[PDB]
């Protein structure tokens, strides 16, 4: 049985709790049929000062589906949890020491507490140094939430280049964001500014800019054009820059790699990858 590690990141993977007697309430799609649902063990609760346990929960979304059908097309049994420590992945000088370990999905899966990522995990020469990728499942880049009637153009935007006090923006810590602004010696001092207010998960960086407490949130476009398109008060700006795939994650000379691939790509040849879109990307108009 496959211990595959995920994340919250909708609408990729939901998270909910179990009801009362640890079922998965029923759903249905906008078309009518049932809501493919796994239980995820995780942590229930990241709130300050609240003691974590982990539970089973609830997932399902683009990803779950993918993970379903691979189950199935590959013959392979599975388990679920969400990343321990809420993350993607970066890696992170331990113990005070210059040794280095990758943190969130990454370090999971190279520990050996994850076997398969599965989840919008960005493909990167990086992480491609530890570990081993899929094809992508998913072509994307980054972009920018912000507040509708926000004045941004894009990356370029002066406010961002010259940032001050008065213009607030920010990614998510421990994702590779931080890494490919890091990764040109032009984008330096922004790179320096978000690492000041960066966030623990993309809900709540998306969360404060709704609330006018973040005034530009850079992160993944296939989250923020499905956020942005469920959230009438919010919006995307600029050309996607930065493109780049989501791909399966696996260890170095994974013998599943190859199969993984190939799984990929028949969703891609034969209109699965955008059923699932029309699913769980692109359905229905604005409603918060
Ligand atoms: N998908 C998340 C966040 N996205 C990213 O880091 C990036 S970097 C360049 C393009 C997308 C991740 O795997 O950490």
């Amino acid at each position: 049985r496959l211990k595959i590690v995920t994340i919250h990141q909708e609408p990729f993977v939901y998270v909910k709790p179990t009801l009362s007697d640890g079922t998965c309430k029923e759903e249905f799609t906008v078309n009518g049929d049932p809501v493919k649902k796994v239980i995820c063990t995780g942590p229930n609760d990241t709130s300050p000062g609240s003691p974590r346990h982990t539970v089973p929960q609830c997932c399902y979304g683009f990803c779950i589906d993918l993970l379903i059908k691979l189950a199935r097309t590959m013959n392979f049994t599975y388990e679920v949890h969400l990343v321990a420590d809420g993350k993607f992945g970066t890696q992170e000088r331990v113990n005070n020491s210059n040794k280095k370990e990758w943190n969130g999905m990454m370090g999971e899966l190279l520990s050996g507490q994850a076997d398969m990522i599965v989840a919008p995990l960005t493909i990167n020469n990086e992480r491609a140094q530890y570990i081993e990728f899929s094809k992508p499942f998913k072509y994307q880049g980054l972009t920018i939430l912000v507040k509708k009637g926000t004045r941004i153009t894009g990356i370029n935007d002066p406010r961002l280049r010259n940032p001050s006090d008065k213009f607030i923006y920010a990614t998510v810590k421990q994702s590779s964001v931080d890494i490919y602004f890091r990764r040109q010696v032009e984008l330096s001092t922004m790179y320096r500014h978000m690492e000041k207010h960066n966030y623990e998960s993309a809900a709540e960086a998306i969360q404060a800019v709704r609330d006018n407490k973040l005034h530009a949130f850079i992160w993944d476009s296939a989250v923020l054009e499905f956020e942005a398109s469920q959230k009438c008060d919010l919006v995307t700006t600029g050309e996607l820059f930065f493109r780049s795939g989501f791909g399966i994650g696996m260890r170095k000379d994974s013998p599943w790699k190859q199969n993984v691939s190939l799984s990929i790509l028949k969703s891609h040849e034969n209109g699965f990858m955008e059923d699932l879109d029309k699913t769980w990307v692109r359905y229905q108009e604005c409603d918060s």
